[PDB]
RNA sequence: AGAUGAGACGCGUUACAGUUAAGGCUCUGAAAAGAGCCUUAAUUGUAAAACGCCUAUACAGUGAAGGGAUAUACGCUUGGGUUUGUCCAGCCUGAGCCUCUAUGCCAGAAAUGGCGCCUUCAUCGUGGGUUAGGACA
DNA sequence: CGTTTGTACTCCAGCGTCT
DNA sequence: CTGGAGTACAAACG
């Protein structure tokens, strides 16, 4: 009788299959799942938000210079130039002006200043009232629109659509008195949380019953506090938590970022478990669980498969009943880096803020005499080895102090970079890491055995460098993070970086040590 | 105790062009030094920030009329684009519908009204959606 | 003897406030 | 962070 056991764990999780007629422990790891983090979808929410927001305003440049061509303000014209040049900064308008609200901010003025400059502006450009008022439009004119109100949703519950705590507030308030020793002043109670005319006679309840302080905070944060926030409320446990009528439903996949680490463990129980062993009960309630559920009995060949509710993390997962995970090469993720590098004769730079620089980068500006007294400023203040400085530290300033903010910005040479790398979109020049897909080994004439590189092909016509590959034919190609065995060893080895001489690594009883081979004397396992 | 999602504000980066300041080099002059080129920094303007894939039976603007919780959609059901070697998440969207979910701003105590918004028509143009994220090959 | 690949070493990567 | 860059150093085949 094969056991299988998930213990399941936020940063680490074991793995174990135990046969239960006789005790006998067949297979046991640990392991984590977790990638670098599954938390870059922040960072590509960030860039979704910067690309949205250039995207809007492209267009909506666009859409005001066919209105004022449309007029007659050419951009040869002085009024074009100053409205079009005011369109680039629109200035906010979530908060409205009048010490406050100039300790509030420091730039991007106001959309109410900005206007006003318009109006101005297009006096003196002999306006009429209603292309004031349109050009005043286009400024404030929305063109992705504001849909925050019900994106996300939870959904309705066979157990564990649901409105928001701001619209069912009387449910939670009847929840908080349902456990309450007095019965005729639970409605009066009601009647007294929900008025805001009645808000003072709630806080006598308190003192006459000597309720529990999480209590008091509970009223008060249904006291038109706790607006934001997804309650349970469906079809089903409206209000009790009775748990019959068990799979009455569906099982859809919406947990976002938990798949991510709930399908790496279900990889190694496809690699490790399946091919070798047959399981008849799994052992490791919550959307997660439901899915791990679902998704075994859909990998195990059978729809009916009973599943029921740091060594110590295998020890437990024997008890129920080494290994990353990481990646950046896939199709989904990014091509290149955000910030564009500077490609002029060779010679790759990029400007930093002085106050990044840092003391172990001593000598990597260009310019002699801001060199010179960044070091003389590192000497004459505490920031040694790893610290950037400060605005403090700025208040000794720089040459030529910003028109905004107290720092100043000089170029730099940046190492670690080479011409393969380069890739140039448009006018701008950025560097990638995924700019290899595979090791194509070729043999020619009397059997000279060499091997190139293959450029990834959603950036192979965008390379600077031309792509070097001499005539021949193809006997062999590699790829990443493979199995390979090396010509005069008897190990087995895997791909950890490739390209020309790709590292390998051993598969098992490493240290971290590193070693290359070529790829003429590479073949797979 | 966190999840992912919508929209902006800015700072940073890159390209091209302009102005100013400092330094170096070169030509010339009788000389003071005049001029030209380069470098670095400040400042100003414009443009780019996935590659790509799909869409013109689409998208966008203007004008008129109607609707606007009895209704619409950021909702439900079912399809489409992103989509690929295969399946998805997210976002955008076609048709029908209101079981779940949500419904903005101004005024009027309030009923309610006016804006935003949606639909139809006319006219004008080329624009629009999604791409830095996963999993199995 | 004169090249030609394999090894250590150092370095590289966008960031704030709001509703 | 992962996938890779340049650079100084070394031992081996042609």
């Amino acid at each position: 009788e094969l056991v299988l056991g998930i213990d399941y764990g936020g940063k680490y999780t074991g793995l174990a299959v135990v046969d239960r007629r006789h005790n006998q422990v067949l297979y046991a790891n640990r392991l984590k799942m977790r990638d670098d983090v599954a938390g870059i979808l922040k960072d590509r929410r960030k860039q979704r938000g910067i690309r949205r927001t250039a995207q809007t305003k492209k267009k909506r440049l666009r859409e005001l210079k066919n209105y004022l061509k449309s007029i007659g303000y050419n951009e040869s014209t002085a009024t074009f130039e100053t409205v079009y040049s005011l369109a680039h900064k629109r200035g906010y308008d979530y908060a409205d002006m009048p010490q406050e609200w100039e300790e509030t901010k420091r730039n991007s003025r106001h959309r109410k200043e900005v206007v006003k400059d318009v109006h101005k502006a297009m006096i003196e450009g002999r306006a009429t009232e209603e292309q004031i008022k349109r050009v005043e439009r286009i400024f404030n004119k929305q063109y992705r629109p504001k849909r925050f109100n019900n994106r996300i949703l939870t959904k309705c519950k066979v157990e564990d659509n649901t409105p928001l705590r701001k619209n069912v507030r009387d449910l939670l308030i009847e929840n908080i008195v349902r456990f309450f020793p007095i019965e005729s002043e639970k409605d009066n109670l009601k009647d007294a949380v929900l008025d805001k005319n009645r808000r003072e006679e709630v806080k006598s309840f308190f003192r006459k019953h000597k309720t529990d302080e999480h209590i008091r905070k509970q009223v008060y944060d249904i006291a038109d506090n706790k607006l934001s926030g997804r309650t349970v409320f469906c079809k089903e446990h409206i209000l009790e938590h009775t748990e019959h009528s068990k799979e009455e439903r569906k099982v859809f996949r919406l947990a976002p970022s938990l798949k991510t680490k709930i399908e790496n463990v279900l990889a190694v129980i496809k690699d490790e478990i399946l091919p070798k062993f047959t399981v008849n009960k799994v052992v490791m309630a919550s959307i997660g669980w439901r899915y791990m559920r679902d998704r075994l009995r859909e990998s195990a060949g059978n729809k009916k498969l009973p599943i029921e509710r740091t060594l110590h993390h295998a020890l437990d997962a024997v008890i129920l009943a080494i290994e990353f995970k990481m990646d950046k090469g896939s199709r989904g993720s990014a091509l290149h880096d955000r910030n564009p590098l500077s490609y002029k004769k060779g010679i790759i730079t990029r400007r930093f803020m002085v106050t990044e620089i840092e003391c172990g980068k001593e000598d990597d500006v260009i310019s002699e005499t801001y060199r010179e007294k960044l070091k003389e400023a590192f000497k004459r203040f505490d920031t040694k080895k790893g610290k950037c400085l400060t605005d403090k530290e700025a208040k000794e300033a720089g040459f030529c102090i910003k028109k905004n903010e107290l720092v100043m910005s000089l170029k730099c040479s940046i190492k670690g970079t080479g011409p393969g790398q380069m890739i140039r979109i448009n006018n701008n020049v950025f560097k990638t890491n995924v700019h290899n897909v595979g090791v194509d080994v070729y043999l020619d004439e009397k059997g000279k055995k060499k091997a190139y590189e293959r450029k990834n092909p959603r950036l192979s016509k965008h390379f600077i460098e031309p792509p070097p590959q001499p005539n021949g034919r193809v006997s062999f190609t590699l790829k990443r993070r493979d199995m390979v065995t090396v010509e005069g060893e008897d190990a087995i080895y895997r791909i950890k970086k490739l390209g020309t001489s790709p590292t390998i690594e051993a598969v098992v009883g490493s240290d971290g040590k590193t070693r290359t081979v070529s790829a003429t004397k590479l073949t797979k396992a």
